[PDB]
């Protein structure tokens, strides 16, 4: 019994642990014109982990997981809306 390898909550905590960091690295970024590609790509990866804590026989899971999906997807989107734009204007 050695914590570190096992865990259903810790695996998720990370999905948000990095997400937060990224946001910052993006804000300070002067010319994120390129980050929009990396910053996003990385985000998508995180969510993937959530797949592990798939709908389990517990309320904390179904909730935590979901709440997390929207906590990470919110950024991935904010980027897409920023990337695209009107050619003229």
């Amino acid at each position: 019994g050695s914590s570190g390898s096992s865990g259903s909550i810790l695996k998720i905590e990370k999905v948000l642990k990095r997400m937060r960091e990224i946001k910052n690295e993006l804000l300070q970024a002067q010319n994120p014109s390129e980050l929009y590609l990396s910053s996003k790509t990385e985000l998508q990866g995180l969510i993937g982990q959530l797949d592990e804590v798939s709908l389990e026989k517990n309320p904390c899971i179904r909730e935590a997981r979901r709440r997390a999906v929207i906590e990470v997807q919110t950024l991935i989107t904010y980027i897409d809306l920023k990337e695209s734009g009107p050619s003229s204007g």
